[PDB]
């Protein structure tokens, strides 16, 4: 009922991968591990960043869990343009929603941008998850030829990273 | 004749113009309104938003205005959280007089060399329908192809930071 917001820790990592499958369970598997997560996250090079949501042991989940929420984000770049955030995943475990988690996180995001001096932040919403595209809507969201992605695997990598 | 090197600092007027060249290419070019300056903040300061790989030639194949530096690739880490990390391409292009002469595929070396030694699974990145030339140049090496995206710009941002 209350709650912080604060960055992510190393000891956050396995709430971390619970919200990542909790948000992909609502989206819908998960292959990354706590160990990927721990490495990419918290070693010399951060691929990502984290804010979670911190309820007091009053209102912690019925299996016992103190992170009820949580962001991740990466910085891009848009080479005419200038640094985007990117916001990548964005959950609230479904009991704890409407309270105001939600609008703290998006905050504290917004302080990142202007600490960070991103012009925009970046973000997929599905067509269905109509709560939240009013939600972001609400808050000044606007959405965005025809360019296809595509993705070469490590595989097709490393045969052009080991020829000559 | 030529080599594939990290950009430096002092590249950046290269950078914009590559960047700038590629736009164009792309029926885009009144869309940049990114500097050398930005460029330079944005990547060679504390904290890199990109990376950038550029193909130099020597003194006897520069351009005919004289420029050294002939084609690029602009490149960021994003993170999937079903996955991991990605190395993410954002810009690649050769000049005209000088495709196919082998420097866009040593580029796509180094930046696959890049990839493995990150440990990315994929490199992924946007190809225009049209762009046929270079839609069978990734496919040949391997490429596969393969929601809405909302934006929230500064002001926006601006006023959630600074709310209670
Ligand atoms: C992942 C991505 O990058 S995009 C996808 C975003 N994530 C999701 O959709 C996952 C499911 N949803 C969620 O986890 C959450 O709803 C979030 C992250 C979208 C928002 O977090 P919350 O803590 O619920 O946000 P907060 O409490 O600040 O506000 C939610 C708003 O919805 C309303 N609301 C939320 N729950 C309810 C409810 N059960 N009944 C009535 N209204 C509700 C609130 O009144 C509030 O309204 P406002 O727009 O007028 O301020
Ligand atoms: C982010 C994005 O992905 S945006 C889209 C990419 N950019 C564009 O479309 C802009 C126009 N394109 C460019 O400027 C590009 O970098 C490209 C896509 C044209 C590639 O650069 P190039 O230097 O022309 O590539 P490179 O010269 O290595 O290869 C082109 C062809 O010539 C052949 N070739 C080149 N050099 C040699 C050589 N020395 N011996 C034998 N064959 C050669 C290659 O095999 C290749 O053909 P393939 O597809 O059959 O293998
Ligand atoms: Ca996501
Ligand atoms: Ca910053
Ligand atoms: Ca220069
Ligand atoms: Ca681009
Ligand atoms: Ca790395």
């Amino acid at each position: 009922a209350k709650f912080v917001i604060r960055p992510a820790t190393a000891a956050d990592c396995s709430d971390i991968l619970r919200l990542i499958k909790e948000l992909a369970k609502y989206e819908y598997q998960v292959i990354l591990t706590e160990k990927d997560l721990l490495e990419d996250g918290f070693g010399e090079h951060p691929f990502y960043h984290c804010l979670v949501a911190e309820v007091p042991k009053e209102h912690w989940t019925p299996e016992g869990h103190s992170i009820v929420g949580f962001a991740m984000y990466y910085f891009t770049y848009d080479p005419w343009i200038g640094k985007l955030l990117y916001l990548e995943d964005f959950f609230v475990m479904s009991d704890y929603r409407g309270f105001g988690i939600g609008s703290e996180i998006l905050k504290n995001l917004s302080q990142v941008a202007m600490r960070c001096r991103c012009s925009s932040m970046h973000f997929l919403v599905a067509e269905w998850n109509e709560p939240s595209i009013n939600f972001y809507k609400r808050r000044g969201a606007s959405d965005l030829e025809g360019w296809r992605l595509f993705k070469i695997d490590k595989e097709y990598l490393l045969k052009m990273a080991t020829e000559e």
